[PDB]
């Protein structure tokens, strides 16, 4: 409670000693109360650099880029999906700079940013999203989000790397991960991300406002958000008081999103991401009560039996059986950062 009362996004600087073990920098960052605001920054030292070079990537096939459809007034959007047939990056990238899609001319951020709410349901996108693969060498041994080696590997799609092609005005919806889980993003190259989050102790409020909004899609789906199709903006949210806070992410620099965070956010222009799910000790607690999607059949369902017998032995009987009354504090950090407490 004392540290990161406000619960506003940090940044951190490690050394390239810090940096060498993941699990311990978490562990580190959450000593800090990093937490706190759903979502923190990781700039890595000037020395750490995951492939050579990007110059061999034009023939990588994309096989289902989306065309992204906004219709929505006052603040309050709904995205839909339009799968295209596959493309190369080669082709992505000639669409992405072509003068009917490219970024507009601006001095601030803040110029973008209203450009971008202004006009998200005109001239339709296209997001090279959820391509299987890595962009990472073989020989890369320090933060590789295709071998993180969190507790997360006791469950073996969830635990494999992910790639985002991105363009100008492209985005992703408020949703927190599947199961509750943590994320790290990556940006290789290109234009910047901006990113919206609200702290996961205010996460109930966006909930039940968002709740307030589709009566409709709330009624179908308990879990409606995880959906990935709903859009609100800064405004709405200031209007009905619900705490947030935003930060840029430029090319080189790691985003790593917490659990019960609700995270939302747009691309500046052509660029590529790197994402996969981990998890730390505090997780588990989440992942048990974790409210799911249940309309649809394809939906990521993780059993938490494993990691409550390994990590839990005291109240698997008691979890087991229905008895498990625990209430989660989010102000507290994982249980791996009492050397750093
Ligand atoms: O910049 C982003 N672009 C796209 N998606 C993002 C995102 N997420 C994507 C998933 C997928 C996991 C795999 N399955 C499909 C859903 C979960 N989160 N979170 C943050 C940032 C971004
Ligand atoms: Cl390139
Ligand atoms: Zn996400
Ligand atoms: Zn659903």
């Amino acid at each position: 409670e004392t540290l990161n009362p406000s619960a506003r996004i940090m940044t951190f600087y490690p050394t390239m000693e810090e940096f060498r073990n993941f699990s311990r920098y978490i562990a580190y960052i959450e000593s800090q109360g990093a937490h706190r605001a759903g979502l923190a920054k990781v700039v890595p030292p000037k020395e750490w650099k995951p492939r050579a070079s990007y110059d061999d990537i034009d023939d990588l096939v994309i096989p289902a880029p989306i065309q992204q459809l906004v219709t929505g007034q006052s603040g309050l959007f709904t995205q839909y999906n339009i799968q295209k047939k596959a493309m190369t990056v080669r082709e992505f990238r000639k669409i992405a700079n072509s003068d009917k899609y490219c970024t507009p001319r601006y001095s601030e951020f803040e110029e973008l940013e209203r450009k971008y709410w202004k006009n998200l349901t005109f001239n339709p996108p296209i997001y090279g999203a959820d391509v299987n693969g890595t962009l990472y060498e073989k020989h890369v041994d320090e933060w590789n989000i295709g071998r993180l080696r969190t507790i997360l590997d006791l469950v073996e799609g969830v635990n494999t790397p992910y790639l985002y092609f991105g363009m100008w005005k492209t985005s992703f919806a408020w949703h927190t991960e599947d199961m509750d889980l943590y994320s790290i993003n990556y940006l290789h190259f290109g234009e910047p991300k901006s990113w919206y989050s609200v702290p996961p102790e205010h996460g109930k409020r966006l909930e039940r406002l968002a709740k307030g909004f589709f009566p409709g899609s709330a009624q179908s789906c308990e879990a409606f958000l995880r959906h990935k199709m709903t859009l609100i903006s800064p405004l709405m949210l200031k209007k009905y008081g619900i705490p947030f806070d935003k930060v840029t992410q430029e090319a080189g620099e790691f985003m790593i999103t917490f659990p019960y965070g609700y995270h939302a956010g747009f691309n500046h222009g052509f660029n590529c991401a790197e994402s996969t799910n981990f998890a730390t000790r505090r997780w588990i607690e989440y992942g048990k009560q974790a409210v799911l999607c249940s309309c649809r059949k394809d939906m990521v369902k993780i059993s938490m039996d494993v990691f409550v017998r390994k990590f839990q032995p005291e109240r698997y009987k008691l979890w087991k059986a229905g008895k498990d009354n625990t209430v989660i504090d989010h102000t507290l950090p994982t249980p791996e950062a009492a050397e750093f407490l």
